[PDB]
């Protein structure tokens, strides 16, 4: 598909067994969902961007389907506002910025 | 162009008849820039991001020519990370997500 940019590009995803909207987000390096209880080990990272740093959970090899796109990797988990699909995961899912 | 996202999606720009690098970036808003002079008055104006808010100055209607594309925008300057080119400026340019 195309997506164009006069709104925000929230998609559908699924992860861990729950559908949410998320935004396919170039600007990220990695993906940070909003706060869930997900299984499994995790590992604690600090991200930062516009205002400051905030504590997330980084769990690895975790499916997520964006779109219909199957994906598996890295998802970070903590108190970000919107959920946000990173670079990590719009390679796997064939996403490209075009003009 | 087409660009993949194995990278960061950076850019050259020019604004004031600068050169800068700035980050394509569908999940922000609004176009920020690190701290600069431009001419014209300019709004206080406060923005937030998942690490809170900051306080940037707006500037209205400013000519950026994005990897070759004119735009003539809204650009905020202030504390952000990095130089942010959001969807504002995207759409004027043409830039779609797609895959
Ligand atoms: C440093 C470049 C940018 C600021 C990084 N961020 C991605 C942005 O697309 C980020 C996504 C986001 C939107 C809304 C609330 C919170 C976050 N955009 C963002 O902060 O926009 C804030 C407002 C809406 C705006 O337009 O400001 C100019 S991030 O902070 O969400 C982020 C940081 C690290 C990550 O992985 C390491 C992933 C995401």
């Amino acid at each position: 598909p195309q997506i164009t940019l006069w709104k925000r590009p929230l998609v559908t995803i699924r992860i861990g067994g729950q559908l949410k909207e998320a935004l396919l987000d170039t600007g990220a390096d990695d993906t940070v969902l909003e706060e869930m209880n997900l299984p499994g080990k995790w590992k604690p990272k600090m991200i930062g961007g516009i205002g400051g740093f905030i504590k997330v959970r980084q769990y690895d090899q975790i499916p997520i389907e964006i779109c219909g796109h199957k994906a598996i990797g890295t998802v970070l988990v903590g108190p970000t506002p919107v959920n946000i699909i990173g670079r990590n995961l719009l390679t796997q899912i064939g996403c490209t910025l075009n003009f």
